């Protein structure tokens, strides 16, 4: 019998175990092939694919671009997938083709998405985001940066940050957030939190990097206000603790909360004289969400400011997530995403071996929990096979891949 | 602006020109990565993706499943992405799980994937077929060689042959088909036709392989009958002529027509004395053909009796290839499949160069016009951009996954 997958409205085979699952664990099994727990969930590996906006998406709806794109990946067994930035509000969109989720009809085509992962056995979240002031460009490459003008798509008039401070001179000039619109920006995320939900995935992700709305606020640099949300260290973060306590009080308690940080600006050297966004003021920050419902720090870094002076390389983020490690330790999981270009930097990196950035190959250690990868799936869709071979892991992979090979 | 594709219903950014063309064209440039014309139409690159069967059909209906395979590869460029076996009969199905077009709404499931692969700009093809005598048998993961039986879906009293003679003791045993069962099979053969150019397919290929009904015909330890359709070299190959006749009347001329054929059977072994298919018998079948609107020849082998003695191997099919090549000239083209395993044997096989198999690194030489690969995608939906790096080619690749390496 070709069984069927349970659970969705339309026939495919069981995938038992699923894809990207240990076939014989044991203590000598890597730790990037090892199970993770998070709340109700167990992910059957530490390889999550990286959250890659596509500019692909009609209307904020997905198409059968988004079909292909992340199916593909996903019946490769990725221990955990999400779904690119998607923006609550229209304005909040980085570009007129950005996925959103502010219509009932926007989950419905995300559903379709979740159906064909669940179908495999598989995990998925979404990225919930607001552009803020680097909202309305053109799609990258159509351009590095450029604005999307009204005729282009655009919307230049409602453009909003924390403060009336552009990006750059190639960005627009933002509206600073009223009460109203922060109130607003609330508003909407909860409706967006029920139609993640209601189209079925596993886990949500806070978008707090890449210069957005929400790093914007954190950041002293893009965040001049007065009122309760400007002026310290504990006002700056007051929207995204409001974001998180919003967020726990709408999904289930069985549900894990992800939370992506930039780790700090790159303006942390002498020459930049303005005050900044730092890897111990993340490492501050991740103490507190560790208590409010926060199951894991995606620690990425940097684009907030045009003046960023960024030390690049492979696993060159890993440091930053190991020292926000240190301060949480047991109380919340990291990820470390950025340039980990193989399965033997990978492993190294969560078992706190080839130093900081997991590249060197002699000789304590700070262990991480979880790797994430973007541009290593985009180039190869089976990155986790690809992986498992070369770290020697027998894998299941789909049936429909694997009798080939016998 | 980000540019539409035309000519489907949804929107998606135009990949100007299509992923997997080479940028700067020369004289230098490995043939691998330079145009082929057939008819109308001119693949951008000799890399095509081999039909694989998935035994994830619904009732011969493609799901969200082969979306997600098909659109995976088939956004990262193969020059020609063929559609796996799909039956023009129920009874025709490899298992009850195969590819099929008795319905009109099998048509329109298929034409979806067409309709992505065009928004894409690539060639899409199917390849019809019937299995004969090997028809109802369970998927492959799930026994190697076993029936479907009644209640799991199997139709053993419909297995159909040319001659009442079982492949092995493990599959049913068929009818010898009647001259009204051949006149059924090509009247189903015309309708699934007329389906598959209503759902758009660039490239139709007939399935005259892997011991499936057309090769059994063609092979005389498989055909003993005593009609028109058996006793001789012409009478057995008549049946596939008959086809090739068929099909060239209702496709268009400007459509290219594809045959796989099983350049032998693997009996010509001496402690095996029954008469059998051999590679001088498909030369001269691929010599009819070539005057006869087939335009080009896939090469693959064997599956047609169960002592078949198969030397496997890296390009273990291409020295069929070549030879069949040798006698056909320029009058048709000739595609090489089986573990071509890199650019550079490709590269070889393609100029002549590397000997028989291409693996030689020394030292004239059958120049081939086509490279297939089925498993090489699985494992990397990627295959292409691997290979074009490997050979130094800068070659285009989908606007999605481009920017994030510049
Ligand atoms: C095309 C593309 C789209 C991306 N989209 C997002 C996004 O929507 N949200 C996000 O947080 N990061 C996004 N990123 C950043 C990646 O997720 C990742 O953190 C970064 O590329 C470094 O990881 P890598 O070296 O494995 O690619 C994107 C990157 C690329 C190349
Ligand atoms: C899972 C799978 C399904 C296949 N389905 C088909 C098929 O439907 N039609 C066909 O002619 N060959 C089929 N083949 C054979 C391949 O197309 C190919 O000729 C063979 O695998 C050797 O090529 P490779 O070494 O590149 O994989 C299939 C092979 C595999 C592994």
């Amino acid at each position: 019998l070709n069984t069927p997958a349970p659970g969705v409205p339309f026939y495919t085979p069981l995938q038992s175990p699923p894809s990207g699952t240990a076939l014989h664990l044991s203590p000598s099994t890597p730790k990037l092939f090892t199970p993770l727990k998070i709340r109700s969930l167990t992910l059957q590996n530490r390889i999550m694919l990286s959250p890659m906006c596509q500019y692909s998406a009609s209307n904020g709806h997905f198409t059968p671009w988004h079909m292909a794109h992340l199916g593909g990946i996903i019946s490769r067994g990725p221990g955990l997938s999400m779904v690119e930035a998607t923006s609550v509000l229209p304005e909040g969109r980085i570009t007129p083709e950005d996925s959103g989720l502010w219509l009932d009809s926007q989950g419905d085509k995300l559903k379709e998405v979740v159906q064909f992962a669940h179908s495999q056995g598989q995990l998925i979240g979404i990225q919930l985001s607001h552009a803020g002031r680097k909202a309305s460009m053109v799609a990258p490459w159509l351009d590095r940066s450029a604005v999307a003008t009204e005729e282009a798509g655009g919307w230049p008039t409602k453009v909003k940050g924390p403060s009336a401070i552009p990006y750059d001179e190639h960005h627009y000039k933002p509206s600073a957030m009223t009460l109203e619109d922060i109130q607003e920006f609330k508003d909407a995320w909860a409706a967006s939190l029920k139609r993640a939900l209601k189209a079925g995935f596993d886990v949500i992700e806070i978008h707090n990097a890449h210069g957005y709305l929400l790093h914007e606020f954190v950041s002293p640099v893009s965040n001049k206000r007065t009122d309760q949300y400007g002026g310290s260290f504990e006002n700056r973060i007051r929207l995204t603790l409001e974001i998180v306590e919003i967020t726990r009080k709408i999904i289930p308690e069985s549900m894990p909360l992800f939370l992506r940080i930039s780790a700090t600006d790159w303006l942390d050297y002498e020459g930049f004289g303005e005050e900044s966004w730092t890897v111990a003021d993340s490492a501050r920050l991740a103490g507190i969400l560790a208590d409010r419902g926060v199951d894991l720090m995606d620690v990425s870094s940097g684009a907030n400011h045009p003046r960023q002076k960024i030390t690049a390389g492979l696993g060159y983020q890993a440091p930053f997530a190991k020292e926000i490690k240190r301060v949480v330790g047991e109380r919340m999981l990291v990820g470390t995403v950025g340039m980990i270009g193989s399965g033997r930097q990978a492993e190294g990196l969560l078992s706190g071996m080839g130093g900081e950035r997991g590249v060197d190959e002699g000789e304590k250690g700070t262990e991480l929990d979880l790797v994430i990868v973007a541009r290593g799936f985009q180039k190869n869709p089976g990155l986790v096979w690809e992986w498992a071979e070369e770290l020697g892991v027998r894998i299941m992979v789909a049936h429909q891949m694997r009798w080939g090979f016998r």
